[PDB]
């Protein structure tokens, strides 16, 4: 079911208008492909390519100052045995007090006998929030001495090895919700932002959480104004009895608020190997990152 979101939750674009305007004329369209690129190679957990996608997720945040670290353990798969997974953490102030968490997943669905690139599921997410740190690298500054600050995580073994279920999926969420929980790491989280399937032409997105409904109004206004300043997707509508799971899950279920930006319905190509670099639609793709990197700064910066 679909419900208008109501009055209360609306949550305009604060920005200054310039700052606004500046802000949304920063890019960097040829690091996006980039990116991409580099991204875009069948990287099933415990693979060379894996850890070469690991590699330069790491390495570029580490060259532009981030702290990353990387989560590693042992799980049991289905088909695969026994796999070293590699969660990747980047902040800006690794000793801040509170984040606003980016996040998306890096590893590929193991399918027998083809390849698949995963192209929207998730490559374009990762190059999206690889893409933010490098173009607004200026603006994000002041955030590795504050007490707010900003994570990017890039999730590992989110996707099944034989059937999704609750013993074979998300990996790395779950076993990292587990450990923070246990920690006490998962009260400094704002919001965890999830990015999955994105890419396609003509996503559609709806708000899930009525907890972080009045932020996914943020972003529907930050659309409203970059088509008012002439530079649609989110649709001011709440999508009840929805029951999507990903990499959030195990968060949700521990009182994170959560902001899933998967659209609804899914890409056509979903979990085919025409989820290819074909079906990549840039204009769409560069449209939806920078509505993302103008939420992130409304967000941090206000
Ligand atoms: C084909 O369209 C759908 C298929 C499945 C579901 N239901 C669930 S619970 N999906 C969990 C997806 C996990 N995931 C995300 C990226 N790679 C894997 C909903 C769909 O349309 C609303
Ligand atoms: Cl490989
Ligand atoms: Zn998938």
């Amino acid at each position: 079911e679909l419900v208008d979101i109501p009055k209360i939750s609306y949550n305009p674009s604060e920005l200054s208008e310039p700052r606004f305007l500046e802000y949304s004329n920063l890019s960097d369209k040829l690091h996006l492909r980039e990116a991409i690129d580099k991204i875009l190679i069948p990287r099933v957990v415990g693979t060379t390519n894996h850890s070469i996608v690991r590699e330069y997720i790491v390495q570029s945040l580490r060259d532009l100052d981030w702290d990353v670290e990387v989560n590693s353990f042992h799980d049991h798969a289905p088909i695969k045995g026994k796999l070293h997974f590699h969660n990747i953490i980047a902040t800006l102030n690794p000793n801040a007090e509170r984040y606003l968490v980016l996040s998306c997943h890096y590893d590929s669905k193991y399918m027998p006998g083809v390849e698949f690139l995963g192209a929207t599921d998730s490559a374009v997410p990762c190059a999206m929030l690889l893409n933010l740190a490098q173009v607004l690298q200026e603006q994000l500054k002041p955030l590795k001495k504050s007490k707010l600050s900003l994570m990017l995580l890039f999730f590992d073994g989110e996707e099944a090895f034989e059937e999704w279920g609750p013993k074979d999926s998300i990996y790395g969420a779950r076993h990292l919700a587990k450990k923070w929980h246990h920690e006490g790491k998962l009260d400094r989280i704002d919001m965890l932002v999830l990015l999955d399937l994105l890419g396609a032409p003509d996503p559609a997105f709806y708000s899930f959480f009525e907890n972080t409904e009045s932020w996914y109004m943020r972003i529907q206004s930050v659309e409203t104004r970059l088509a008012k300043l002439q530079l649609r997707y989110f649709q001011s509508q709440a999508m009840r009895s929805s029951f999507i799971e990903d990499d959030h899950i195990p968060f949700l279920r521990r009182n994170v608020p959560i902001l899933h930006l998967i659209p609804v319905p899914f890409p056509s190509v979903w979990h085919t190997p025409d989820d290819n670099a074909s079906v990549i639609d840039y204009a769409t793709t560069d449209n939806l990152a920078l509505i993302i990197r103008l939420f992130a700064l409304e967000y941090l910066l206000a």
